[PDB]
Parts: C-alpha cells; sequence; structure tokens
C-alpha cells in the first residue's frame, strides 16, 4: 500500500516499488504550519541509480540515501531536480557531499539562486522551450511549459511507462490549488496538454505530492487549476 502522510514521521523516507527498477521515494515536511508528503523517483541506471528530486530538505535527503543503501544497495550517481523549490533542490548540498552529481535546467539553477535555495551543480541543455525533450540515462526529461512553476520538468521512464509529473500534477484527492505563488495559472492547462500529447501511453502517473494514479490525474489537475482561476 502506498504510504500516506500520517505514516511517515518528518525525517524518515519510504521507498515504494513501482516497477522493476523504478521506485518512488516519499518523505514529509512542514510548510506554512502543516506537514505534507512529497514524492520523487529512483530509476536503475545500469549498475547505478538516477535520482529524481531530493526528499525535501537536508535531513530527509540524508535519510533517503541511507534508505537507498539499505534497500537497494547501488550508488546514486546522478540527480535531477525538476524545479527550484525546496522539495526538489532542498538537500542538493547533502547529495553533492555524498558524491552525487546534481543536475537541473539553467532556469531552475537561476531561480534557485534568486530564491536563496540550494543550486544543482550541472546545467541540463536542450530544455529551454515548451515541448523540448532530452534523454538522460534511463529516462526522458520533458519541459511542458510553465505551470506550477515556470521551470517545472516532468520525467518519463520508457522501460516501465512511468510518468513522474512532479508538482505540476496533483493527486486525485486534492481539490484546492495551494502553493501557487510561483505558478502560471493561465499557462498550466496548456502545459498539461503537452504532457498528454507526448506521453499518451503512460501507465503510472506520480504527482509531486500524494498517491499515484494514471493519466486521469492530468485532466484532474486542469480542473483544480481552473477552479482557482474562475474565482
Ligand atoms: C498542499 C501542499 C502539498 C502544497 C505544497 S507543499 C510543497 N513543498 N509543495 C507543494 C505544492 O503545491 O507542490
Ligand atoms: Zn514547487
Ligand atoms: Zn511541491
Amino acid at each position: 500500500e502506498y504510504p500516506t502522510v500520517s505514516e511517515i514521521p518528518v525525517g524518515e523516507v519510504r521507498l515504494y516499488q513501482i516497477a522493476d527498477g523504478v521506485w518512488s521515494h516519499i518523505a514529509t515536511q512542514s510548510f506554512d504550519g502543516a506537514v505534507y508528503p512529497s514524492n520523487g523517483l529512483i530509476v536503475r541506471d545500469g549498475d547505478e541509480l538516477l535520482l529524481i528530486d531530493t526528499a525535501w530538505g537536508a535531513k530527509n535527503t540524508a535519510a533517503l540515501l541511507a534508505e537507498i543503501e539499505k534497500q537497494i544497495g547501488l550508488p546514486v550517481t546522478r540527480a535531477v531536480s525538476t524545479h527550484f523549490h525546496d522539495d526538489r533542490v532542498g538537500g542538493v548540498d547533502v547529495l553533492r557531499a555524498a558524491g552525487v552529481a546534481t543536475y537541473a535546467s539553467p532556469s531552475t539553477r537561476r531561480l534557485a539562486e534568486v530564491e536563496g535555495n540550494e543550486i544543482p551543480t550541472h546545467s541540463l541543455e536542450g530544455l529551454s522551450s515548451s515541448g523540448d525533450a532530452v534523454r538522460f540515462g534511463p529516462v526522458e526529461l520533458f519541459y511542458p511549459g510553465a505551470a506550477h512553476s515556470t521551470d517545472n520538468l516532468v520525467v518519463y521512464v520508457p522501460s516501465a511507462s512511468v510518468l513522474y509529473g512532479g508538482c505540476a500534477i496533483y493527486e486525485l484527492s486534492r481539490t484546492s490549488a495551494g502553493n501557487v505563488a510561483d505558478a502560471d495559472l493561465a499557462e498550466w492547462p496548456t502545459s498539461i496538454e503537452r504532457i498528454q500529447q507526448h506521453y499518451p501511453e503512460a501507465q503510472f502517473v506520480i504527482p509531486g505530492h500524494g498517491l499515484p494514479g494514471g493519466l486521469d490525474l492530468l485532466k484532474h489537475t486542469t480542473n483544480v487549476v481552473k477552479a482557482h482561476t474562475n474565482r
């Protein structure tokens, strides 16, 4: 059963097997007086592991590495952060210290710096324009355009038809907007439609926060976003 927010004390990290060689990682952290769960991805990359997003903070990200070592036992050699917020780059300094090469797009690295957040070391080329996709080991990185943030990326695992939507995709049970200070509400539905067109074969869809679903989460997120804008 996929772990829920109340089952994960702040500071602990769970791994969840999605498919052969594909895991989500789930952690918890406080934001504006409440604790929320947060997802990222782990993908086998030959004899190495590719990490998608930190576990939202240095302490959680340290627990993430320890849980990977305990449960999987292959080295995390690269990490991609899918936008500049703390649930994605919070913990980059820990990863770097542990020997992980950290990556993000130029926009993400720039926005992280502006915001005073941790900054991934290496720039990802080829993601500057809505609709751009690049291969990165066992995954494809896709920039769908502005949504939850102007820089948000999504990640697809072809070997397993896993789409990691990050914070641009909402879980089914989430019905209000939330952390949209940095969003482009008007562009968010268009960006989601690019995701639908590019990954129509996605079997598992992982939101940035909450329970995994299918492509139904895409239409679901667009409804929520609109409702926020309507009023
Ligand atoms: C209601 C919460 C999940 C809002 C939060 S907290 C956090 N770190 N991210 C978000 C988001 O909207 O992506
Ligand atoms: Zn965010
Ligand atoms: Zn988030």
